[PDB]
Order: C-alpha cells, then structure tokens, then sequence
C-alpha cells in the first residue's frame, strides 16, 4: 500500500478522525483522496490552526493532528506550541515538506533543517530519512504525544513520499498500546499514606494535570477524607476542582511570597498535577517557610527536577489520584468551611465592571458551561465569581500567550458539543488570532465569544505599577471595532454596553444556533 | 550609566530611532522612560510587528529594530522571520526574558532554551551572561544583522538586566564602524571582464540583493554596455530592474526546465544577487543546457556553495555591480527589442479578471508607485503587466509564506512617505495577518490595499492539477467580508465590483489622506 | 553512475586526493574499491584522524577530507574540532550513518539527530534527504568549508546510499570554483589608506589568518612602509612574521590590561586576521586606551561584530594585505629597532630549562623547520628564543584544547616532506593523543617530538596562583615513561636527561629518517 493509505489506516486504528490544518502545495499529496471517515477543519491562520487543535485536545482528552504548510506555515504556530508545551497538550504536528530532491537546492518552501524548527517546544521533532519508513516516524509522533507528560511533537515529511510504497512491515504499527498509567509502589505508596494521615494540618494544591486526567472526582475525595483546604496552583491553565466546594481555597496568586504566606502552618503540603510553582510577578520573600514538608506528584521529570523545595514522584496523575483517594484514612477533622460569597459591587448605567460580567454570567450560563479567559486584568475576579463545577471548565493559555483562548474555545466546542463553550476575551488579545472566529462561522461551531472592551492592555499598566514603568509607550488599543470583525467573518455581533444589554445579549447568544460575538464595554 | 541608557545610546549612535513591538511584562524595564528621539510602532500581533519591520528595512535599506515579549511574542514572529531570512533583512529581533532568578524555576514567560527558539531562522541567537555585557551583545546583534548577507538576528535580555549598571567600557560599542562593502580583486576581476567582454550571447539574470544593494541603474548600465537580454531570478522577492527597459525579459518561471530553456544558446550566463535558483513547482528537467556558462555573484556564502552549476564570487552586490558597469566594454551588437505589450483581456460587466486589474493599476497609479503582490494565482500576470521604472517598487513574500505584504505594505509606506504602495492582496492571503490593518489607522499610513476576492485559495487549485491532487478539503474560503474586517480596524472601506467601480474606487484611494482597503470582485 | 562513483570524482576533481579517517561498518559501502590515486591515512582513535587532517590542511593551505564512524567516532573528535573552529580550518568531516530503513529504529549505530551533534563547532552541517543528491550535499560542503571564513563543516551519508544511482546532472558540480578574494572597494580603501599614510605612530597586530592566507610577505613590506611595530596577537595559533625582524614585538599576552598598555601612545592600530582580542586569562582593564583608534580587518563576520572596540571591515586577508602594502606611502620615521637577544639563562649539568631546549633548538635545526607547541607553560619563552623566518613555521592549539599538537604534526610533515617538522609538546598535552604516533611509525612520517617532562601540569600551577586556588586536586603526573610509549607504537626513542645529552638527540634526530621521540627531562 501506498505511504498515503498506510498512514491514515495508522491514524484512524489510533483513534484519530479530524486534521486541523492550513493546507499549501507541499500537503496536496497528503491531503488529496481525503478519506471519507476523516474531517477537516480549515482555519485561515496557523496559530488559530493549533489552539483549535489544542482546545480540542484538551477537552477530549486525546491527542489532536494537526498538518501546516512548511517552514512558514510551522512558524507562524510557535507561539500556540509555546501555550500547547506548558499545558501538556497532545499534539500531531506534521508539516509538508519540499521533494527530497529540491531540499538541498533550497528550493521555494524548503523547511531548512526541519527538525530545529519547533525546538525547544516540542517534545520530539524529526524528518524521516525515507519514504517507506513515513507511517514508522508518524507511529512514533503519536506515542511520543500521547505518553506522560504528554506533549506536541513536529514530524516534517517531504511531499513525493506519499505515493511511495510504504513498508510493508507497516500493519505492526496500527494496533500498538503504549501505557503510562503508573503509580509508586506499594511499600513507598503506604509510606506516603502514612505521612498524609498523620499531618495534623495538611494542604492541597492542584494543578492542570489534575483535569487533563479527570482525576478531579478523586481528589474530592481526597479533600474530604484529609479535611484538607484546596488550592489551585498559580498562573492556572485549568481547574481541577470544584470551586464552590467547601474545601476550595481559590488561585493561588503567582507570587513567591504570597504561596509561602498562604501554605505557613500546614505540616504537610501535598501537591498534584503542578510545577512547584509557575510564579509569574515579581514578589520576593521565601519559597516555603519553616515547619512544612511539601510533597509533590507530578507527570513530568522535568517539574520534578526544577522544584526548588520538597520531594516528588513521578507518576501518573490519575492512577495516583485514585490510589490516594481510596487510601487515606478518613481523618475526623472538622471538614473546611467555604469561602465566603463574593460582595456584589455596584453597578451604575454605565460601562461595566468585570465583576458584573462575571455575576451575570454565572447567573445565566448553564451549570456545565466551558469557559475560556484571555481577559488578563480580571483573572482574580473570574475565579471567584464563577462557580465551576465539573472538570473541563475553564482554560487560559498555559505559557501566559495571547492568541490562546479564542481559537481554543471553537475546538473545545467542537469536542463538546452538548456543553455550551463562553470565552471571555481582553479587547487586545482578541487580535492575537482573530481570524479564528471564520473557522466557528463555517463549520457552525456555536461558541459563544464575550469581548471585554476597556480599549486598553490592561494587565500591562497592572506590571508597570509593580515594576514601576512610567513613559511606556504601546499600552493604549483604542479605535477597533469588534462587531465590524465579527461581521467580517460571518459571525452575529451583539453588544453590551449597559446591564440590561448585557443580560439581553446573553439571554439571546445562549439561545443562538451559531456562533455570536458579544462586544462588552468595560471600565477601563 | 545603566543598560538602559547605555542601550539607547548605543541604538541612537548606531542610527536606530524606531521601535517596532507588541508589549509585555519582561519588556517593560526596557520600555520605561521611552527616549523623545524614538517612536514606537506598536502592532496587535507579532507576525505583523516583524513584517511591518521588514517592509521598514527592505524599503529604508537600513536596519529595523524589533521587541516582542518572551517565547510567545516570539513564536508568533516565526512564519514572518522564515521570510525575512530568505530576503535578507536587516532585523534586530530582541525579546524580554524573566529575571535571572526566575528562568531556572521556569516562571511564567521564561523563555525557555531562548537561544534556540528562533533558529535556524536567525543568523545570530544570544542570550547575555550577565546584565553588564547587555550592550556588547546588542552591538554585536546590530553588527550581525547588517553586515552581508544580511539577516534576521535575536537577543533575549531578562529583565532585571536594564536597571543594572553597564560595562563602563561600553562606550567603545557606540561608534564602531563595519565595512562588507568588498568586490573581487583586481586580476580576478579582470579576468570577469575579459569574459564578459569576449561572450557571443550573454545573458543576465538578477535577484532581489541586487535592488536590496540599489545597484539596479549599475545593472542597466551593464546590461546596455553587453547588449544583454535580463530576466528576474525566480520567486523575486523584490525587483531589480525597469520592467519596460527594451532588455527587460521578465520573470523566470521557477522550474527547473522552464529556466534551461531560456538560458539555452547563451555562452554566458552572468547572475547578480540571486541564489541559483530558487525553484518551486515540479518542474523536471535539465539545470543547464550543454554550451552555457554560468557565473554567479552573490553576497550570500550558503547560496554560492549550494547552486548545482557554475562558478561563483561571493561579493557586496553594490560594490561589484558598480564595478562590472564601469569596466565592461561597449558591444557593437544590437540592443535588444523590447518585450511586446501585453494583450487586453476580454472584459465584461462583472467580476474582474486580474489581467483588467492590473492594466488598471498601470494605467492610474503613479510612477514611483511601490507594489507589494500576494495574490498568488496571479503574479505573472502582475510582472507583466506593471510598469516598474525605479528601484524599490516590488516585494513579494521571500520565503512564500502568506501575511507577509499586509503588515509590510504599512513599512514600506512608513519609510518612504513620498510614494504611494499598493498592495495586491489575494482574500487568502489577507486573513493571515489581517489585525496589521489597525497600525496603518492609527498612525495614519497612507497605504492602499487592493482585496483579489474570489473566494479560493486559487493558486492550490492550480498546483493541485500539476500535482493531481483530486478532493482535497480547504481550499475555499467563502464568508469574508473585507470592508467589515476594514471597519473593524478603522480603515476606510471602498468596493470595486466591476470595471467602473475599479475606476473610481482607485481614483479615491488615489486622493485619500489615510489608509483605504479595496475589495475587488475577481472572476473565480 | 553511482553515488560512490560520482562522489570521488567530484573529490578528485576538487583537488582532493588523501582521506584521513578510522573506520567502521558504516564507511565500508564508501571506503570500498578505494580508487588508486587516493590515499588513505589511519589513525587509532578519532581525534588524532582529525588533528592530523588539521595539520595538514593548514599546512597546505587546502582543505582536507576526513571519514568517521558515526556518533562514536564524531564524538570522539569533537575536541578536536573545536580547534579546526578557532584556526578556520577548512574540514570537511564525513560520518557513516546506518541504512535509511534503519535509522528510525534506532539501530546500534544510528547517528541519532546526526547534524545536531557537531553543532556549535561547524559552519555546516547536514544530512542528506536522498542518496542521488549526496553528490551535490558533498559539493556543498566542499565550498562551505574552503569558502571565508573557512572552518570544519559535517556531512552524514547513510551507507545504503553510496550504491544507488547518482543525480545524472551531478557533473555539473565537478568544476565549480567560488571565490572569496575579494577588498574592500576602491573609495574606502583609499580612505584606509590616507588613515594609515596620516598616522603619526602606528601598530600592527597580526593573526593566524595572515599565514593562512601567506600574506606574510605582504604584511612585512605593510610594516617596512609604515615603520610600525608588529605584534601577533595573542593566543597565536600560527607566526604570520619573521620573529626576528626590527619591527617584530613578539606575543601578545591575552590579557585585557596587557595588550592595552602595550599599544598606549599609537594613535592608530591596524589588526589584520585576528579576532580583537583572544585574551585568555583574568586581567581586568580599558580595551582600549584613549588617544588609539583601531581598525580590523578579518575574513570572519563573527569576529567583527564580536570585537569591543573599533572599526572593522571583513574581506580576504590576502586581497587586503597586498593591497594596502602596494597602495600606503613610504613613511619618513625611523624603523623600529630589533628586540634584543633573550639572555642565557644558567644551567647546570641537571635537568633542563625549557629556555635552554629552546636556545639548543633555535643552534641546531634547520633555518624552515616547522615547530608546534603544545608546552603550555613555557609559550613566552618559546616565542623569544626560536627564530621563524618564513611563513607556515608555527602551529598551537587554536581553542587551547590539548591534544593538537601531536597529531597536527604528522599531518603539517605529510603536507611538507622538504620542511623538518618539530613538535614542542609538554609530558601532560601528550597523552591526549598519544596513539596518533603509531600514524607517523606506519606511514613513515619522519617528525620529531620532543617531549618536555617534568612530571605535572605546570601551565595550571601558574593559573592557580593567578587564581588563588590551593589544595587543588589533578595538578600532577608522575609515572609516565614517554620512551615506552613511544616503543609501543614503533616510534623511536631518545632521551635528554642533561645538556649535552639533548644536544646528542638532536643531532640523531635532526639525521634520522623515520619519526623520533625525545624525552627531555625539564625543571619543575
Ligand atoms: C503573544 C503575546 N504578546 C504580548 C503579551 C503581553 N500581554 C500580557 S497581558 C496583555 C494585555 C491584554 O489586554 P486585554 O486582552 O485587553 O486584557 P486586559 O489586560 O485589558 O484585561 C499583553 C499585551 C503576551 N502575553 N502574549
Ligand atoms: C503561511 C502560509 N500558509 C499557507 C500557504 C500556502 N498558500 C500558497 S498560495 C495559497 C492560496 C492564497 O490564496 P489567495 O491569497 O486568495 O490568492 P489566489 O491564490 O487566490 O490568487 C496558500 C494558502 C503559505 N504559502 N503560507
Ligand atoms: C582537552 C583539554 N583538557 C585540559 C586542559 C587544561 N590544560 C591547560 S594547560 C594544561 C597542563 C598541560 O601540561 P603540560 O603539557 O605538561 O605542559 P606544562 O604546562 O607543564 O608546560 C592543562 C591540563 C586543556 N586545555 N585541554
Ligand atoms: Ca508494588
Ligand atoms: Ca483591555
Ligand atoms: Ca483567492
Ligand atoms: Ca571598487
Ligand atoms: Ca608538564
Ligand atoms: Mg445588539
Ligand atoms: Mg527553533
Ligand atoms: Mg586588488
Ligand atoms: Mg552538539
Ligand atoms: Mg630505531
Ligand atoms: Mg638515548
């Protein structure tokens, strides 16, 4: 069989069924014959090709393949496998590359040294060295994504190998298993149960691998049975727990001091699924102060290894979760009241405060809404005032880049179609990949997009006030017009510009059949 | 003196006062206290902040400055720095990197492993040792991008480092001078001469260093004095010579046969500031008919050592083409006659064919108009039927890769207020970088964008018949509305749907005072 | 024809006609039918294959071939290439891969990633996408490596290739010839001159890449005509002048503070083919005194923008050197005055001083011997007492990694059988690669080693003074019976224990007509 034939036989075998892609010359062959049990979503930029792909991904819990056009086409992707590498997404990155006989002319669409491309922010990168041999490499990409801690890989394949003959050895290929769904031993396993029991005061800080595994009903249970406050570790790609649950303490802020201030007094820290920590601002003072002893479980040896404080496993987040939470004695602790209710903050006829954005839609949107925040100066805000219950919930781009959530939220409606997707969106990140709104319109993906419009970089005067930056040019985005973008790609435009419109607006974007863009006038 | 200072001081004295960027954290120390003697052109993503850069430079000849945020401001960059390798721009790339302290725990927007990230793309990547060396390595990033073959470099500077104190010996960077400007010596370049002077039937083929260097009206003179036909190096990214000159022979197909049978029955072949060659379609066949020599000056060492076929002299195309013109003897041959004037398409009340567009442009745009061209089913048509009498007047996408000419048509316009571009934009292409449109509204630059609406991403269409790619998905992109995109981003919005609407539409933007944005109805 | 096939006749008719390598399975499909007019030189372990390619490429001032073993035998030479790097050897290194089928299972053998593995110690390094292109991939690396700035390029061949079918349009490749000689243009280089006919105190600092380039001649009537003082410039990997010639000032100390003070009062220093500067040690201080303007000229765009100071132009340093030494005006001032005869220093009838092994060297050997140095303790004293009349009599580890200088010699005596080659090497440098003296025992390469012994590594007992480090663990080694070695592997051995009992091993060695070892017992 062809190379063509074999590697989508290998695809579909391995459960994948969608190509995310921006097609060019050097994926004609690849794409042509496109089989009828396979889809394509086409998005007009890369970035927005890869957060589709990579919201995808992450809501469904399995890995995405992507296919981009060369050296330009990967390039203009690196920014999404920036936020892709740090949330553990599992992506098929495969880019169509010139004839093997035209490389070394560097011919026009030459990917020159290919594999260097994507680096550091693939997990693995590779460009076959024959034909035959492309449904082995394509084997291996999807185990390298696919495995703990799972991640993009890049996989570069000159455009004449399709048709070639692929090995015939090939079958081996389309039924492997690769499993990396491990936990401590049993003598270190009861060691650590031991040390949770006998903490008089212990601590919970969960991380987005937590909810990449759906391990967040475990560590419920967890919570409960060590009558343990929970916190969510900083600067959160997700959220792996229940945020109105007794036990929930909120973001933790993205501060060196602010997390040791917050931990002092637990005797045991157990953290699960996070890097210790991703701190982002500066705020110096103490990475753990004394009489605490943190322990972390983390999918990744490289979270491991950098820690600056305590001791890990590395294993697999569910399985770990699962055994933890079944382990643990039930301590007879009083079990944690919840953190207050957030204070209502008045709100006159005028432009919006995020914090009425967020009441109004937690009032509204359906208990099992998916939301999406690139509304970077209202972060604190929208973790206290949205109460999510289930996992997959919430996503904010992992690696802290813009261009993140608004292609993320049409991938993650199209892997979910029975829950309703809201993506709350800064008036200037909305820009960083704005054509993805087309890619909603034509497919009918019915997300549903709040612009948060104070006509500035919000967060940017937040850091200047704490690096104290004064004269900065470049802060100020006055001047666009959102409904007018939406319109440009086919997507109804509504707006808000009071209370009453806003709760208008959303009555009716959540009873739309496609997709709708709300254009919020906010505070600024 | 601080970094800071000793930073801005070494730019100023280096002939640097633009800043071309989109703002984050880690730049913020760099940003503060923004000299009076620079501006900063701000763009909402950072594919557009680096073409608008390098339509800047290309067009300024000069150095463009560049500062994106981290790893993602970076990422984002890639596709536009895959071209801007391939046309030799002079860009210094630099990206805020957290605080020392920071990278090791791999805080929120460390740039991780930066000196890789934008390789192989870069002919220089570098992150300092310590904060003192900050403006040694500056000075040494200048010098890198603007010494021959010019090109792309990177600087990645934690933000602590611009508070610190400078190296006091960094007042030695400030003023120093490097030279590239070399041509072969004398006995060897006599012997060119001789050659030269000798040949039956020479031809010339020129590329893009050649309008790069301004050594275009040294190339007339040479091609007069040999009485020589000239043809444009395949995929130009720019142009180098008068279009109507009677030895004008136009663009090269960029395939491999079509290029031996031009050159076929010509003893000598002398090519100026083009790699040999950059072909793109398949195109099998000879690189080189038996009874021709090729000879090649190229500033570029990797273009001289990859071409497949004759000598080469690496060498500043300015200061060698200069030479040649200068000592060259006059043939006594005839000149040759110039190329007929293209044939007037069939033109009815509808959509417009590309070939009434551009005889339209021609007829109605000024003299020292400048064009920009991505509108890639329709390029031939272009160079045949615009006349491009000055250096300066064409850039095309270097690498291939779409959402170069958007962002660099507002460069190139910012560079040289007296001439008006126009950009000829396919709807495909448009979408790539389409948030560029804000930073010619906001700063008020006068560009003229020419929308080639037909719904398809035409060119695939075509190399899907010479690759005989049948049901291929993603090839068409219906739903785009460009005077709605226009509006968005406060660009004034005209239509052209016929050949009347064309007329005034052009001879409005033609009068405005701001940007305008077309969107031509083209037969499909 | 075959890839092989093709392959020797493109190397042959490139002027290659010697191959330095250690085999293995992967070169058997290369190495196979070696064709008669070729050459084969064997070495024990990779990094003498490559020292004594280095030697003898520039020696000859030619680019030399090199065949490896895969990561194994690449890795094993990679210290080797550091140095190639720093002198701007023109390598070209070859490496067998394992079969195409093969690398992607990783086979014991594969070159994994294989063109990341040279990287940073390359100008190139590649791969080639398909066997019937390895010819043109083996063209390209010709050039990258015989092009300015030359240096060391990799190429990795899997061995399935060499039997397929070469590209048939691969002749054109055969007799490709690039040049790289060029000036800079004539209107700046009359302003460099009137700069150099203007100044009222001249300084010459000359570089490895004078003698590479045999621009020594020309830098002497350069100097003659101005009646300037000449330096070499420091950590000298070659002499680029007569050591006893009036102007001749000797070695640079690498130091900052050194080579600042030394060229005070000189308002104008030209440097041509050195980096500015190659300091070494810790010596803190002004680059540059006020009052001194610098001008460098060098065939390398790194080393110009890397410089702290000065004006620099990049261009071949043969094309300039004779240049300015025919174009600058004959100076009125006086010529320097010669350096005065170094001093006797006292020696009784024990071990030697190295200033006593010089001063006996400098009676004895023949006025175009060949020295290298690997004695690192004693490289001043050196300097002072050989004289070097003539161009090519100088060889020292150009990035300071030991293990050249035994090697290099066999290769720089190969590349010169009419010049008595004279290797300076301390007891520690020698065991690097000692096994490389079994090359010059089988091919009969007659080189004289002198082994100066006294039993540690002096040259870091001086650095830990410098340094202020006591109790440093490694500094000695005793134990080591240099005429054993030397009996191991066939080459003959002499020894010195006193005065008259070097001047006796000389004058044997100085008659013999194989290799000679000489062990000279030094003070400690
Ligand atoms: C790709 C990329 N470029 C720039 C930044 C820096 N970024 C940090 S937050 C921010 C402002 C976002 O503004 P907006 O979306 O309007 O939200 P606000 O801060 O106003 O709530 C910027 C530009 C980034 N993180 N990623
Ligand atoms: C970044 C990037 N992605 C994809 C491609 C492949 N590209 C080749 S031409 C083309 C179609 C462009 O369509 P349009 O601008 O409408 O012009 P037309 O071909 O219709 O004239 C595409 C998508 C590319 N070159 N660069
Ligand atoms: C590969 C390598 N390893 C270690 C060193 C450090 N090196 C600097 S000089 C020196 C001592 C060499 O001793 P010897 O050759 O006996 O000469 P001496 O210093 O005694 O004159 C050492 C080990 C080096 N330069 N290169
Ligand atoms: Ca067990
Ligand atoms: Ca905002
Ligand atoms: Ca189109
Ligand atoms: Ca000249
Ligand atoms: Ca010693
Ligand atoms: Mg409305
Ligand atoms: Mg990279
Ligand atoms: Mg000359
Ligand atoms: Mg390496
Ligand atoms: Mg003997
Ligand atoms: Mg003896």
């Amino acid at each position: 069989a062809s190379v063509h034939g074999t590697t989508y036989e290998l695809l579909r075998r391995q459960g994948i069924d969608t190509v995310f892609g921006n097609p060019g010359s050097n994926e004609l062959p690849f794409l042509k014959d496109f089989p009828e049990d396979f889809r394509y979503i086409l998005a007009l930029q890369e970035a927005c090709v890869v957060g589709i792909a990579d919201g995808y991904a992450q809501a469904s819990r399995k890995p995405a393949f992507i296919n981009l056009h060369s050296a330009a086409g990967t390039g203009n992707a690196m920014g999404a496998l920036s936020n892709a590498w740090n949330s553990h997404s599992p992506l098929i990155v495969t880019a169509g590359q010139q004839t093997r006989a035209m490389i070394g002319v560097e011919a026009l669409l030459t990917n020159v040294d290919a594999a260097n491309l994507p680096r550091p922010l693939v997990k693995w990168s590779y460009e076959p060295a024959s034909a035959a041999e492309v449904p082995h490499a394509m084997s291996r990409a999807i185990h390298m994504a696919s495995m703990a801690p799972q991640g993009p890989v890049y996989l570069s394949v000159p455009y004449d190998d399709w048709d070639k003959d692929a090995d015939p050895q090939s079958h081996h290929l389309f039924d492997r298993h690769v499993s990396s769904s491990v936990r401590l031993n049993d003598q270190d396993l009861d060691i650590l149960v031991k040390a949770l029991n006998s903490a008089s005061n212990p601590a919970i800080v969960l991380g987005p691998d937590v909810d990449a595994a759906n391990a967040n009903a475990d560590c419920v249970m967890l919570a409960e049975r060590l009558k343990a406050p929970v916190w969510v570790a900083p600067s959160a790609p997700r959220c792996p727990f229940p945020t109105r649950h007794p036990c929930f303490r909120g973001l933790m802020p993205a501060g060196i001091a602010a997390i040791s201030q917050l931990l002092e007094g637990h005797d045991v820290v157990l953290v699960i699924g996070a890097p210790v920590f991703r701190y982002h601002q500066y705020d110096p003072g103490q990475y753990l102060k004394p009489g605490t002893r943190l322990i972390s479980v983390t999918c990744d040896p490289l979270e491991a290894a950098r820690a600056p404080m305590g001791d890990a496993i590395v294993a697999d987040i569910g399985a770990m979760a699962s055994a933890l939470a079944n382990l643990v004695e039930e301590s007879s602790r009083q079990l944690p009241t919840a953190a207050p209710e957030p204070a209502k903050v008045d709100q006159d006829a005028g432009r919006l405060h995020p914090e009425t954005v967020f009441d109004t839609l937690n009032d509204m949107a359906p208990e099992n809404a998916i939301y999406l925040n690139e509304s970077t100066s209202t972060t604190a805000q929208m973790w206290q005032r949205l109460n999510m219950r289930n996992p997959g919930s919430y996503y904010f781009c992992a690696a802290g880049g813009l261009g993140f959530a608004l292609p993320a939220a049409i991938g993650v409606q199209l892997a979910e179609p029975e829950r309703q997707v809201i993506a709350v969106i800064g008036d200037g990140s909305a820009n960083y990949s704005i054509s993805a709104l087309w890619t909603a319109a034509q497919y009918n993906i019915p997300t549903i997009f709040v612009i948060m419009n104070n006509g500035t970089y919000g967060a940017l005067r937040w850091f200047a006030g704490v690096l104290e930056a004064e004269n900065v040019p470049g802060l100020d985005v006055p001047g666009i017009d959102f409904r007018a973008l939406a319109k440009g790609y086919g997507v109804q435009a509504l707006k808000a510009d009071n209370l009453e419109q806003l709760k208008g607006s959303l009555q009716e974007a959540l009873s739309a059949k496609g997709p709708v863009l709300i254009e919020v006038s906010t505070v600024s």
